[PDB]
């Protein structure tokens, strides 16, 4: 961990740089999630998440963004699911999922820009980020805001081919193979605490 | 032809019923090809398969009666709100967890309390009348399960290439041949039903 990616603070900083550079980040909590900036995620990165991830690809958003899109919570942090109103076909391909993410996060996006339900799963982050709730959703948003992006990111859980969820060592190995950075939620909490 | 390889249309349906009764999957084409399995026989390894080469949005096709029995609202005013087995799982995302959730939902005597919401399994409520009412993969699934002698509950997932594109028709055939699945089209099924 320390050997592969550096001290906690270095892991954080390294993760911001990777994000800004267009690389992904593995975020570990048991469960490691591949994460990317919603604004820059590519089609290829989407394809990788479907292939190596659970395929339940989530769009982490803020409450403001949720309100702006008029997306209710699924049950009285998943909201109701979405699909781009324009520019997609079945909504399932990597390209279509990207199209939907881009539509949701666009500046000036309106509710009508999205149909519901759909194949992209928004997650509303708790205000306060990881200082409030140590979830991958929060970590995603914190990482994006610290990196300098809009506070919206895409995440997916890393899954082994046999269907078991990747363990730390597998997550390290995958990050290495894919030139992603890797950081833990505790690291992030620590970092924010320090720079308070 | 590639499709004739599987027989004539009615042969294709019958072969599909045979494959299902044997616990094998069926590739249902409409291009979008979905892998399907009876919910009663689907295994962990089949589930791992669906996550690895499918979209990872693995759906449980159910009837309105079953949706009512589980007290599952539609997600929006055919997806219902998502589900998780209330017992027997952890994060809900692994292949074993998803299969656990499927089995919980379909059990004889299943109760709403047997599932938590939201979750990582996506029930889809089939239109009454099946493919004669709506030629969707959801209806196709339910029709095939019923015709095969199972409970009207099956699991489906769209076949995706590693590069994120949805499998094309010939790609679906290749995958079916590789995994010993039967192959049929929604049209074949419609025709079969109309005949009978
Ligand atoms: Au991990
Ligand atoms: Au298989």
């Amino acid at each position: 961990l320390l050997s592969s990616f550096g001290t906690p603070f270095e892991r954080v900083e390294n993760a911001l740089a990777a994000l800004r550079e267009g690389r992904g980040v593995m975020v570990l909590d048991n469960e490691g999630d591949m994460i990317f900036p919603a604004e820059t995620m590519t089609v290829e990165q989407m394809a990788l998440t479907i292939r190596h991830g659970s395929g339940i690809v989530c769009l982490c958003i803020t409450e403001d963004r949720r309100k702006q899109l008029d997306l209710p919570m699924m049950v009285e942090g998943f909201t109701v699911t979405i699909e781009a109103a324009e520019g997609v076909t079945t909504g399932v391909s990597a390209a279509d999922r990207i199209t939907t993410v881009r539509a949701a996060i666009a500046d000036g996006a309106k509710p009508s820009d999205l149909n519901r339900p759909g194949h992209v799963f928004p997650l509303r982050a708790q205000a306060g980020g990881v200082l409030t709730r140590g979830g991958h959703t929060e970590a995603t948003i914190d990482l994006m805001t610290l990196a300098g992006f809009k506070p919206a990111g895409v995440l997916c859980e890393l899954t082994n081919d046999d269907g078991t969820m990747a363990r730390a060592p597998e997550c390290i190995e995958f990050a290495n193979k894919h030139n992603m950075a890797l950081v833990t939620i505790e690291d992030l909490v620590a970092y924010r605490q320090a720079h308070e």
